[PDB]
């Protein structure tokens, strides 16, 4: 149910880019991906996790809903980005880790341990700090599971209500087009060596589905894009994405 | 406490054609308008019913849930676009009548009426057939009545689930970037005189959020890209749009 899609090391090569890609039609049961070895090797989330994030956050009450507003405190964040008040779609698409580092406080390790296991997320090792574990502590997760995992949150089958798996779902739209959909979230760990870019996510187009997961080590900042590029490359030419 | 701004109406004049724009901050107690008396006129909503219609069948049952697909029978259709099947997203952004005449009969006389009534859906007339009465029929609706039943399906206060709220408001997404989000829904009854064009759906910006209903008379199809156009062009003049 996994197969190594040599047609495409073509696309990584121009950039001298060491990543792997795992397309998924339909379900996790029919994947391919241009490395085995890589698919199944376990990465730092960074900002990824904060689609679990956000979940737990909601399920535990921490967020309240999809209203909620969270309000910057004028104190200075470490991008401008993050400096302002931010509705939680907001705060997910730019990314605002010190919003989410309050959730993770308040979510706290028990109830964190215990989601990261009923959605069997990575090696589930939450070390190093309730608010750095997923950005420069010990957990890891690989292509082959974020597309489990997301896969299982498309058909709102994580162990969560369906209305916050809804909830996050609308927060993750990225691209809409009368002709497809795509749901997806970028990282980019920096607190790991070598550092890792991720664009991981789904696109609907006509009545299918795909879940995607793309991850590449960044040899330097300029090559951050290729995380998006390459995938969206891989994509566009089996007709996955474009109308 | 609904504004007049007269200004606007350049917009309308500058295509040559009759309409009215509401736009609303935060809630629908601060709206604006270019004109106060065709604000809350009546007009056949024609393909923004699926908006409702698509709130109805989920809540009977009659779309399961929102990964239901709508198989094509492989009969002729009126636009090619609807010979496929679709699944909720699409029929509502390609405005599949066939899929919703279907959903409507399903959800029945009694049903229907029973739904409008707690949605306050116009003059919540039925009249006109089951499959026909948004089209062909007796409904009206206003650019203000509009704007309050998309203001309640954001906020996940009309008479049905959240679950159900939050499907329709995903199909309903147009436009997305990170801190702006457009749900939106176009309408052109030809089943009426003069025809109608309809704009409706809301704005989250940044931590703000802007509802907008649009309606003006439609010679025909020449003048429809005119229902997004004069719009954007007010939403730019109030701010919302850079
Ligand atoms: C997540 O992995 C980390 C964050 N991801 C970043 C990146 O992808 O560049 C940055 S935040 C950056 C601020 N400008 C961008 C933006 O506003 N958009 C793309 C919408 C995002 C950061 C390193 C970290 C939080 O773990
Ligand atoms: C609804 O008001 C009516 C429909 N609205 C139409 C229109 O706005 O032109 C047409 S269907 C139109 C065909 N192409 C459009 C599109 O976005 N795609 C093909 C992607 C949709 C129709 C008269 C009616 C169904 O009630």
């Amino acid at each position: 149910s996994i197969t190594e899609n040599t047609s495409w090391n073509k696309e990584f090569s121009a950039e001298a880019v060491n990543g792997v890609f795992v397309l998924c039609k339909s379900s996790s049961k029919s994947c391919a991906t241009n490395d085995l070895a890589r698919a199944s090797k376990e990465y730092l989330p960074a900002s990824t996790f904060k689609i679990p994030n956000a979940i737990i956050g909601l399920e535990t009450g921490v967020i309240k809903n999809e209203h909620q507003v969270f309000k910057w405190d004028g104190k200075p964040r470490a991008m401008k980005q993050w400096e302002r008040d931010l509705t939680l779609r907001g705060a997910i698409q730019v990314s605002a880790v010190p919003v989410f580092q309050q959730i993770a406080r308040e979510v706290g390790e028990v109830r964190m341990q215990k989601y990261l296991k009923k959605f069997s997320y990575g090696n589930q090792n939450i070390s190093g700090g309730i608010d750095k574990f997923w950005l420069e502590g010990q957990l890891r997760i690989s292509a082959v599971n974020q597309v489990e995992f997301l896969e299982s949150l498309y058909l709102n089958k994580l162990s969560a209500s369906k209305e916050n798996q809804l909830i996050v779902k609308e927060a993750l739209v990225t691209e809409a087009a009368p002709e497809y959909l795509v749901h997806s979230k970028t990282g980019w760990g920096m607190g790991v060596t070598p550092q890792v870019g991720w664009w991981v996510g789904w696109v609907e187009k006509e009545t299918e589905v795909y879940f995607f997961a793309f991850n590449m080590d960044i040899d330097n900042e300029s090559k951050l894009p290729l995380r998006k590029s390459i995938p969206t490359k891989i994509m566009e030419s089996e007709g996955i994405i474009g109308g």
